[PDB]
């Protein structure tokens, strides 16, 4: 089973997946865990990044052209992903291809019914052969309090300042839509929305 | 030996491509020939030509958001040049590395000691791993003749229609002489300037 974590920056996803796991182990299933981008390994992610920190020209400027990368450094994952459902009862993504739907409608100011959004179905899930989840996990949080949390982040770890989208509140706030109204379509495949109080061990019963 | 082929487009580097093989195989050396971009074996390579042909929304608007597609389309070509420099005496590639310089300063309307080339040095030589070409050859033409058979080509064959920097008569201008600055600083390498009218035989010895 694949499953994928999504949410704006700051919901709380890398502490959603390691309760998950836990969750899941604790009932006997083997878990496996990987996250997007895959900063160091891809160089597309590190170029993203890097672009969503003020480097590499105009290329953050294309909204197409970030979307671009972080399906190119998934496509180059295709394989690993395979691997760990094959070796794996359970695996769990921080991060998929809805952060891209989610994230690119929000910037073109489009709702999920939009065109981006058809767009990273075609590019990822068909010509890139990414499979599509068995359940993608909506970490719903006010945009609020999000942002409060990667502020905080950047104040704490000299090596985290805040990127180009999380220095764009009404960005946020408006992928936080993008991602509800993503959860209600069932784009890409069954979606569950859930809160920071979600019980990791329901949550993985569900899921199981 | 590693050489590359340079020019705009329309310059007619196919065709040299071809006499330059048979020369060197006529003077008992193995040759093997790469062309960028890799299309169909690279998606980064389809994704840009599409971009370039109206596809895929605000791409093509990003100056170094193609750039660093024809980059990771060479990055994904190491382990093949690698290997075709060790099993042949000459590896000849249609476009190389300064395409990339010469387009993207280009359209920046910056020169060879501009931002855009020291930028492509950067990223494909240092950071991608890239090998330096032994030759660059720049296969010099005028802007009108290179025009002309870009549009000729396209009048003739449907699966052909110009891209949109083919489009841009002053664009193909500009990297004309782009391409000359970049040969006349040994851009990379040593580079060679020549015309549609050398001889096959002599730029052979030349380069071997
Ligand atoms: N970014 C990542 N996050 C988590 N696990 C990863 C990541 N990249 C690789 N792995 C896991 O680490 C082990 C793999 O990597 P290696 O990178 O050694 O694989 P390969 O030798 O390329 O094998 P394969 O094609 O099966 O991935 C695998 O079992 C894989 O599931
Ligand atoms: N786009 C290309 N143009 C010309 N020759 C190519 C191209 N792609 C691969 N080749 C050549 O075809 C043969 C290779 O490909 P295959 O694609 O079968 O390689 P591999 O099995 O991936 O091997 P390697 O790592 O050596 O490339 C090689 O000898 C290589 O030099
Ligand atoms: C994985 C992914 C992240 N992003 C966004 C989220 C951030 O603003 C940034 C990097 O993600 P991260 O904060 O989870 O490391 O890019 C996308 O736009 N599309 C994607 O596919
Ligand atoms: C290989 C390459 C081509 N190009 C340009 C030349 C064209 O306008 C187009 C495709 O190249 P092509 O006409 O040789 O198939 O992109 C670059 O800008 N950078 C590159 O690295």
């Amino acid at each position: 089973m694949l499953i994928a974590i999504e949410g704006v920056d700051g919901a709380g996803k890398r502490t959603l997946v390691e309760k998950l796991s836990g969750a899941f182990r604790a009932a006997g299933r083997s878990v496996a865990t990987l996250a997007f981008p895959r900063y160091g390994q891809s160089v597309a992610a590190d170029i993203a990044a890097e672009a969503l920190h003020g480097e590499h020209g105009d290329l953050a400027s294309s909204v197409y052209a970030m979307a671009t990368l972080f399906a190119l450094d998934r496509a180059g994952a295709v394989h690993t992903i395979q691997g760990l459902c094959r070796g794996y009862d359970v695996v769990i993504l921080d991060r998929y291809v809805a952060s891209n739907a989610a994230y690119s409608a929000a910037r073109l100011h489009e709702n999920a019914a939009g065109k981006a959004a058809a767009w990273v179905q075609r590019i990822e899930f068909a010509r890139l052969g990414l499979p599509k989840p068995d359940w993608q996990v909506l970490l719903a949080v006010s945009a609020e309090l999000a942002g409060e949390r990667s502020r905080g982040r950047a104040q704490r770890d000299p090596g985290r300042a805040r990127d180009n989208y999380e220095r764009d509140a009404e960005l946020q706030q408006r992928t936080g839509a993008v991602y509800a109204e993503l959860a209600a379509q069932g784009w890409g495949g069954r979606w569950l929305v859930v809160g920071a109080d979600v019980d990791p061990g329901r949550l993985a019963a569900t899921l199981a």
